[PDB]
């Protein structure tokens, strides 16, 4: 019969087949050993699962009613949360969760974007992969004026194309699935986009319950990364793969998202407030006013706190395990 401090962490879930997937940081974090090292430190987790569409109703706003204090997602939801008022802080990002590719039916033409002018392309609008897309058109000097964008889910957008309702589908690892069929084939990929243009996010901290709970924060940050560390070495990408990784796809294709990537194994888990987190920051929240998700522009300075994992690394030796990005002149 413990004193614990009962800390709240979300996280977006998923029932697949009779277990629960985790948002790729999350499931490590619920299953390693992060729960029991903060015991030891008088610390009980409590985790708020939240099915993909709940995202709202229950995580921003169990942070804006503080009846939630930390929550392990992507970076799109607590920047239009921020946008209403500053409410949340990134302790500690998760690295870069996702590439995005572009998919052509099998029998195409086209070989890059260009190539698909005046053209359908199935895309899910106001979704992080978005902005990716939004990038390519401008790194290209396009605009959504020169496409007809068909606004549909990935499964939607995947069935389309399959039958070539669509020209092209912009999307995640998903795309994968489409080559297995022998139904589709990818012709671009952020795996040869400057670091920025991948999906990013992670740990998010209630503001007032940082500035109330400096040492938890820290506590929670420190063991975050204890799990972190062990996962990002070569010899448990595999484990990962097997264990914790989006059960709703098969392995090979979770083990594809990874594969002749720009970015290493353990360089896709860097905690690094380096110059391409930034940057893709700034891009994101630009990108969430245009899009219309948001009237207003988060303060992208308030929202980060690279306080933590500092902190972190020195206390863990890790200093030099992972190495800061630059800005990619391209």
């Amino acid at each position: 019969v413990e004193d614990l401090k009962v800390v709240r962490i979300a996280s977006v879930a998923t029932n697949v087949g009779g277990k629960t997937v985790y948002a790729g940081s999350a499931s490590l974090v619920v299953n390693g050993a992060f729960p029991e090292e903060l015991r030891k430190q008088g610390i009980k987790v409590e985790w708020v699962p939240a099915a993909m569409a709940s995202v709202g109703p229950v995580i921003n706003e169990g942070f804006a009613s503080g009846k939630i204090d930390f929550g392990i997602y992507g970076d799109l939801p607590p920047i239009i949360l921020n946008a209403s008022k500053p409410t949340v802080q990134l302790v500690a990002p998760w690295g870069t969760t996702s590439n995005s590719y572009l998919v052509v039916p099998k029998n195409s033409t086209a070989k890059s974007i260009k190539d698909l002018k005046g053209k359908k392309i199935a895309l899910h609008r106001g979704r992080p992969w978005e902005l990716a897309f939004s990038n390519l058109l401008q790194s290209e000097g396009l605009t959504f004026k020169d496409f007809k964008i068909v606004n549909v889910n990935p499964q939607v957008g995947a069935a389309a194309l399959a039958s070539g309702t669509v020209d092209g589908f912009f999307s995640l690892f998903d795309s994968y699935i489409l080559e297995d069929r022998g139904v589709g084939k990818i012709i671009w990929s952020t795996k040869t986009a400057p670091v920025d243009w991948k999906l990013m996010g992670g740990v998010w901290a209630r503001n007032d319950f940082v500035k109330q709970n400096p040492e938890i924060t820290q506590a929670i940050v420190t063991a975050y990364l204890k799990s972190v560390h062990w996962v990002a070495q070569d010899e448990n990408k595999e484990t990962y793969i097997r264990e914790y990784s989006n059960k709703i796809y098969p392995e090979s294709v979770n083990r594809r998202e990874y594969d002749q990537d720009n970015v290493s194994w353990r360089q896709r888990w860097s905690p690094l407030y380096d110059v391409a987190l930034q940057e893709h920051y700034r891009k994101a929240v630009a990108y969430a006013q245009a899009s219309g998700l948001t009237r207003t522009q988060a303060d992208v300075q308030q929202m980060l706190n690279p306080h933590f994992v500092a902190t972190a690394l020195k206390e863990l030796k890790l200093e030099g395990f992972w190495t800061p990005n630059a800005e990619n002149l391209y």
